[PDB]
């Protein structure tokens, strides 16, 4: 165990780009010697954690790039920049984890490296340093380019069992000659002394350049670029040279923020002989050692057979065992060390978010079929008075229940308060409770939709009784029909979610998105920026927004993006009820 060769990193592309071939293919170069695989390549460990099928879930999609450190983002070269790219291409920078990028499928029809490198800078903004250069196109793809060592690789085959340097042919001499030019000078921009030799025509050593290139991608600056074709085992080893050349490792990223019971809010080193802070991202029932929590380390040693506190849930449980998943294998272990991750076997209240110390340790917390229907709840207005009353033959035995109750109006969000104002025994004690569960019972659904009613308070003032013919259900009706009509002649309204939304589109639908949305009666806030894009939000209500993204899409070229979260309730407009009621 060495922190510094420790590489933890996840996949991410639009859906077809090649994650699940580039990610097979890595685990079997890697192997001819899973929320979380491991597998090695030079020395170096590296944890593949597994990242969200459609980038649209954002709750997962922050936690995987929260847990992983850098990234390896795919193309379909004969496609360049797609719209989920840009999707996981913002939440990266949201999250400053370095990149690299893999122009995969360099076999297929179509494919160019320069339409990748172009989309590149001119969708995403992104400053891509070319770091190898292919040799034939499609059909002919064969070999690679090793721009910053000046190396040509040759594959005779599409198995992955034949690999050769070969000299750099001369059709791509020259080619090869000016990026390797150009490669120098982004890392002039990172390193003083690389830039008095690119002066002064002298030729740096690879460790300055790798260093410097290193340098300029953790910072967030460059986006080195690696091109192969994963199908057709080409490139595969070269993008696991780069994952350890450039992507970072546990120390080269800035400390996670973790808030203390006081809100002191204190930054957690990877110490791996300090306090013992971690979280747990994903949890998954294994078959065979019965449901699997992973979880990230972040400070400090976790032991197998040990106690944890569980910060989140205040519980306490017991570490059983510490697996480690391989490609083909299960490995058990003593420990996970600060800036590693692995499955820990045991735990029984954790679930997916939660944060796990030591037992005595700073107690930080590091987190915080039908047709889709809204949430309606109906209200009344003004005060009302009305009054209850079942009274019949029903079952040989007469009925009779009679109660007058006084409805009216509460702020917004109050919730429910109930009165006996009855005195004098006017209603027979025994059976008050019949009257206030009629009452709970007629709120469940309102006489406008059929939805919960709510904010309002109700008063028992008054009512009779029959010497024999009363009863616990008669006065259980009385108190349901007051309640339905109270809601009826209290001109009554209905009530609806209002939600805070987040568009982000290319400034280049602005004015579009901007428009739509007032469409659906929503109510813009205000901008900002981000990038290239621009982040629109308002206030929208949950009805109007069914089918958004099947629509923010056909806006923008599906390059729209959007999430959103309940905010209040407010009145629907009288147009909007009325046609409800329908
Ligand atoms: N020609 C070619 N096609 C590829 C390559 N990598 C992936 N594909 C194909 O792309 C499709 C999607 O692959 P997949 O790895 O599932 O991508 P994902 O949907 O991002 O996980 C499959 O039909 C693959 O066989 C490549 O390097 N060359």
């Amino acid at each position: 165990y060495d922190l510094k060769r420790l590489r933890n990193i996840g996949i991410a592309a639009h859906i077809d780009a090649g994650k699940t071939t580039t990610t097979e293919r890595i685990l079997y170069y890697t192997g001819r010697i899973a929320a979380v695989t491991t597998c090695f390549w030079k020395d170096h460990r590296i944890n593949i954690i597994d990242t969200p099928g459609h980038v649209d879930f954002t709750i997962e999609v922050e936690r995987s790039m929260r847990v992983l450190d850098g990234a390896i983002v795919v193309f379909d070269s004969s496609q360049g920049v797609e719209p989920q790219s840009e999707t996981v291409w913002r939440q990266a920078e949201k999250y400053k984890v370095p990149r690299i990028a893999f122009a995969n499928k360099m076999d297929k029809t179509g494919a160019d490296l320069w339409l990748v490198i172009r989309t590149m800078q001119e969708r995403l903004g992104a400053r891509p340093v070319v770091m190898q250069l292919p040799i034939g196109r499609e059909d002919t793809f064969s070999g690679i380019i090793d721009v910053l060592r000046m190396k040509a690789y040759t594959y005779g085959n599409d198995l992955g069992t034949d690999i050769r340097e070969i000299p750099i042919p001369e059709e791509y001499l020259d080619n090869a000659r000016e990026y390797h030019e150009k490669l120098v000078e982004v890392a002039a921009d990172f390193d003083e002394n690389i830039m008095l030799k690119y002066l002064e025509g002298e030729e740096p050593t690879e460790e300055e350049l790798v260093a410097a290139i290193r340098k300029g991608t953790i910072d967030l600056k460059i986006t080195p670029v690696f091109l192969g074709s994963a199908l057709k085992n080409k490139g595969v080893q070269l993008l696991l040279d780069a994952v350890v050349d450039y992507l970072p490792s546990p120390l080269d990223i800035p400390p996670i923020k973790g808030t203390t019971p006081e809100g002191e809010v204190v930054e957690i080193h990877p110490d791996p002989n300090g306090p013992l802070a971690a979280l747990a991202f994903k949890i998954m029932a294994d078959p065979y050692v019965g449901r699997l929590t992973f979880i990230r380390v972040y400070s400090g040693t976790l032991t197998s057979g040990s106690y944890v506190y569980n910060t989140t849930k205040g519980r306490k449980e017991r570490v059983a065992r510490l697996l480690r998943m391989h490609a083909n294998h299960r490995e058990e272990v003593e420990e996970l060390k600060a800036g590693d991750l692995g499955a820990v076997v045991g735990l029984k209240e954790t679930i997916t978010g939660d944060t796990l110390v030591g037992e005595d340790a700073p107690r930080v917390i590091l987190e915080s079929v039908g047709k889709p229907q809204v949430a309606y709840r109906e209200t009344i207005t003004k005060p009302v008075d009305v009054e209850g009353k079942f009274i019949r033959q029903t079952g040989g035995r007469g009925q009779y229940g009679h109660v007058k109750i006084k409805v009216e109006p509460l702020p917004r969000g109050s919730g429910f308060e109930f009165v006996n104002a009855i005195v004098g025994g006017v209603i027979p004690k025994e059976y008050i409770p019949a009257v206030q569960k009629g009452i709970e019972e007629a709120m469940q659904s309102g006489p406008l939709i059929g939805f919960p009613v709510v904010d309002i308070k109700v008063t028992l003032y008054d009512g009779s009784y029959h010497e024999v013919d009363s009863s616990e259900m008669a006065f259980k009706i009385a108190g349901s029909m007051a309640i339905k009509e109270a809601v009826q002649k209290g001109d009554p309204v209905i009530l609806e979610p209002i939600m805070r939304v987040e568009v982000t589109t290319p400034e280049e639908y602005m004015g579009d998105v901007i428009g739509d949305l007032n469409a659906r009666r929503g109510q813009i806030l205000g901008m900002e920026p981000r990038g290239n894009a621009q982040v629109i939000r308002a206030f929208v209500p949950l009805a109007e927004m069914f089918g958004y993204a099947t629509d923010l899409r056909s806006k923008t070229q599906g390059r729209g993006s959007f999430v959103m979260f309940f905010d209040h309730y407010q009145e629907v407009p009288k147009q909007v009820q009325e046609k409800l009621i329908k």
